[PDB]
């Protein structure tokens, strides 16, 4: 069925699924028990998040859960991407093991966190939240993956706030794109899309910065919805004739300037996740 691949197995004996943490998509998420996950400690059970089908699971549903499962394994570890842990693969349904982000994703995360008119984020953690996207970015590039789906809700938040890019369902090496084919990125949501993903069936780092760009704006504006008001089906003629999203009240001129920067018409026009770090750094640390 699936070639096993025994660096990445784990015995289903080892794991006990527990409450569903949600579902979308291709899959379906539950929190879970797993022994001896963590090597170095093979009688204890660590808190884990599985990602398995759903009952009503269509075949590409499966190659997307297969597909995200594989990249997981060619991209290498970073403090700020979801970690895969290990996966059942053999003799039963697909479980994809990740490490467990408790409080969720980004989008709610924020959208909880607006005054009324738990608690409240700072300004520095705007900005640090930024930074740690940013550094998950850069070496997700470097290891020549784009991601294609970034967005708030494409992002978990753990237990100590660390910011974990998720959800590598429509996740490429950057020479594995059908370019110049009409069916290439039509699943990607169009208010996160670089334009040229559309017009010209193409999809860089730079078309990841663009998102990016689209991500910092959500942040900014604690979960706001992209857009506000636009529909989808009237968008990519606007974008062509320039129009840009206006600046978010508690937002700096400094921080919507790198947002315009990142939705630069000309691709290479747009800065790289590498100069994003720096200046988010430089930033962070005059704050
Ligand atoms: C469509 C893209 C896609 O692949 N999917 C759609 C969204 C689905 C989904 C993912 C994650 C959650 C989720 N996850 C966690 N923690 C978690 C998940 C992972 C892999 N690691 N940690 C936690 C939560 N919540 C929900 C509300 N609770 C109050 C807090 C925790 N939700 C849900 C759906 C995946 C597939
Ligand atoms: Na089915």
């Amino acid at each position: 069925e699936l070639p096993e691949d025994p660096k990445w197995e784990f015995p289903r004996d080892k794991l006990t699924l527990g409450k569903p943490l949600g579902e979308g998509c291709f899959g379906q998420v539950v929190m879970a028990e797993a022994v001896g996950i963590d090597k170095d400690k093979p009688k204890e059970a660590v808190t884990v998040a599985v990602k398995m089908l759903k009952d009503d699971a269509t075949e590409k549903d499966l190659s997307d859960l297969v597909s995200e499962m594989e990249m997981m394994k060619m991209i290498g570890k970073h403090k700020n991407i979801i970690n895969l842990l290990g996966a059942c693969t053999q003799d039963g349904p697909l479980y994809v093991i990740f490490e467990y982000a408790s409080k969720g994703n980004l989008r709610e995360y924020l959208r909880a966190r607006r005054p009324p008119g738990e608690e409240q984020m700072t300004f520095k953690d705007l900005v640090s939240c930024t930074y740690q996207l940013a550094r998950g970015m850069e070496y997700l590039a470097s290891q020549k993956c784009i991601h294609r789906d970034l967005a708030a809700r494409n992002v978990l938040v753990t237990e100590n706030n660390v910011m974990k890019i998720a959800d590598f369902g429509l996740a490429r090496d950057i020479n594995n794109i059908d370019y110049y084919k009409k069916t290439t990125n039509g699943r990607l949501p169009v208010k996160w899309m670089a334009p040229e993903a559309l017009f010209d069936r193409v999809y860089t780092h730079q078309s990841d910065v663009w998102s990016f760009g689209v991500l910092m704006w959500e942040i900014f504006t604690l979960g706001g919805s992209p857009y506000p008001g636009i529909p989808v089906e009237e968008l990519f003629k606007l974008l062509k004739e320039g129009h840009r999203m206006d600046k978010p009240a508690n937002c700096t001129n400094e921080l919507y300037m790198m947002m315009r920067d990142c939705w630069h018409a000309v691709p290479s026009q747009r800065p790289t996740f590498k100069q994003l770090v720096e200046d988010l750094d430089r930033i962070l640390t005059l704050t």
